[PDB]
């Protein structure tokens, strides 16, 4: 199967895979039940930022995710990166919807891969095109002329679609680790807008990094994320 | 045929289509027959520096050779690139072999490209930098003779393993994402762009050069552009 | 005197002392009176973006004006800046209001200096970026009228309680470390400059403008510098 | 007194004032008995580079001193700056010698900050020039036609002078956390040159944190490395 590390925005509690029964942001380490989580309130409505932190120094994974109001939530997990991901590596944004639904809106999204022994690889969106031939989108993903990245299915009336999965994935191959190099380090940052009029919004957005050759296993809609076949 | 601009660093003068009758630095719109050169002393088996710059507001194209002695040729063309290339691009290295021969060994190369906008860090960008290539080089495409190796560097034309370089070569090596290079609603749009390179030759006379280019996405070495053509373009026209 | 390189965004016309007849933007080395000026439409109450851009090897000072509608004015003036600036400097907004008033407020500001030499990243380089101003800014120096606020802005010229511009105001802010433009054994020096900004004023016009200047290192608001001099020069000269 | 943040490049062992038996790295935290340290190979002559990270999700200050051949020694410490630090800080180096000696030579310095809620500071020297008008120095340090920061004394025979103190701090004051920001986050690297003849080196180099008006201690030669007044 594929090879995953990602950080979740957890929406939907799947209190029976593992999840706590609240909102959550959690550190996925090859497993949808993930290592590390914290609490999330998450704003209906509102534009979060979320930004995720590496390097092979410190070696722990760090992620935080935020509102304008101030509210925050923030997860670290200790974990050597180097003896998970493969060498070279994918970096993409993957979204799911299920029984329940919400948008999974990008507004921006930027990365940064550096070694340092300096090699670095750097992107910035603040406005996605219609035809971004330096993304490749996978399922149900679309970028639009409202300048926006929809990593799940919206009807014409800007209404989420359920039983959706969709992903984004920077178009070139990522160099994330090296033996030789003293420093390895990753960060990233999107910001998203998730609304929902269901009942309960589900199921989240993801920050992922993958083998070069990802694709969205089958299946993976709902709890799934788009990330993972199954929920060992 | 592909559309190309480039800079190039041209040590062996082909005046019969061209060229002026010295070693130079060019600015390539187009057609091998630059739009404006400036003479340059190659320092044989030494690691000169390229930089290449250019922004929509000035619309001036820059680039600038050095050497670690201090001896340095610039040359400046002003064109608005926005009517001369594809809105999506892919930007590469390239060199060539002829009659005459030459290492072409790239040892860093650095790029940015920046779309900025209306309001302020309403910003798209595309940053990379290479100090040490490696033998897989997932992230570049290499064509024709172009190898990466581990001592680290970029071998854009062919050398034998005795460390000699080989005649009539060609090669080149493009960054793997495509880059948008200019969109309409951007204020400003500029990029820049760093070589480093050590050309070395034992013949009676170094040829044929290295370039620094922006092509179509799906840019490939037109067939026969060895020599004078450095491997981007398909006639000396 | 102080040495002085500016882009002005000139929103009042003082024909009398070589101003064009109508708003604009302006490249003024070492005179108040633009070298060169575009057409500048000053949107009242709307936040606009200036961007200003050089390096040493195309020597043409570059800056454009847009806003959130797309409308936009560019300039552009070819100078060699070795030849005018001091080595070290300071960079800087600065602000004026007169018998006319307006705001002067700055919402961000960014700058880049790089010096790149013989090999590469043998690189000098400053960068700083505020997108919000705190009241204690202790990397900012202030002159004359200028404040920072807890609202996350800068007010270059003074600002009433009740938000309302007053007239025959001067201010500045310069960033507190100074800066390295140029360096002879550098093969490209290169700067840029980014500044977001909303104009108002209720006024029968606005006045006197804002503009990003680079100055020798010690420069103070000169004496009687309000109004058509912007903070920037003794006199019109 | 100052307050100090510092990364210790420590070629000397002080056993009898917290120091291990043997050079190393250490993590100071507002006293020179480092809270954490780890074995370090100097090596004689030979270019060195010290990376140095932190950000205030992770909170784990962390460092590693490496050698072109390889070797390498890190240390990493956790720790929440907000508590320790002042909210606008001066960033430096320092270096002393004392009853033996070394040269302290840096070639090269840079320095990031960033606060994302986005406020920055970068700057980077790979050369250093005669005047460098946006470095304050303190002490016996200069900067030369050489392209090098020398720390502490040098003979015009280059030859390092004993009982030696010096400090270079960035001009501008850096603005290190603000409460309302997301991330806050750090990083420095700086390249050394420490040689010596003598039959120890001392004492060492390390990159601090401090007050905006910190000046060299009196009495800071030696193992207090010119960042402490004594060695509590
Ligand atoms: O542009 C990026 O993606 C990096 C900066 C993140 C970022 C840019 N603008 C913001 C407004 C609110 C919260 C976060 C941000
Ligand atoms: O230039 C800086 O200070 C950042 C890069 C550090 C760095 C630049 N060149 C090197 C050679 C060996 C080891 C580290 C380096
Ligand atoms: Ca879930
Ligand atoms: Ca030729
Ligand atoms: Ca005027
Ligand atoms: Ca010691
Ligand atoms: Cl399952
Ligand atoms: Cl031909
Ligand atoms: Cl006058
Ligand atoms: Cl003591
Ligand atoms: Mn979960
Ligand atoms: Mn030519
Ligand atoms: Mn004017
Ligand atoms: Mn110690």
């Amino acid at each position: 199967a594929d090879t995953i590390v990602a950080v979740e925005l957890d929406t939907y509690p799947n209190t029976d895979i593992g999840d706590p029964s609240y909102p959550h942001i959690g550190i996925d380490i090859k497993s949808v039940r993930s290592k590390k989580t914290a609490k999330w309130n998450m704003q209906n409505g509102k534009v979060g930022t979320a930004h995720i932190i590496y390097n092979s120094v410190g070696k722990r994974l760090s992620a935080v995710v935020s509102y304008p109001n101030g509210d925050s939530a923030t997860v670290s997990y200790d974990v050597d990166l180097d003896n998970v991901l493969p060498e070279w590596v994918r970096v993409g944004l993957s979204a799911s919807t299920g029984l329940y639904k919400e948008t999974n809106t990008i507004l921006s999204w930027s990365f940064t891969s550096k070694l340092k022994s300096t090699n670095a690889l750097h992107f910035v969106f603040n406005q996605f095109s219609k035809d971004q031939k330096d993304l490749i989108l996978q399922g149900d993903a679309t970028t639009g002329t409202d300048g926006n990245l929809e990593l799940t299915r919206v009807s014409s009336n800007g209404s989420p679609q359920g039983s959706s999965v969709g992903r984004a994935l920077f178009y070139a191959p990522v160099h994330i680790w090296e033996s030789s190099a003293v420093v390895a380090s990753f960060d990233a940052t999107f910001t998203f807008l998730i609304k929902s009029s269901d009942s309960h919004p589900a199921d989240g957005i993801a920050f992922f990094i993958s083998n070069i050759d990802s694709s969205i296993p089958s299946g993976s809609t709902g709890r799934l994320l788009g990330l993972f076949p199954d929920a060992n």
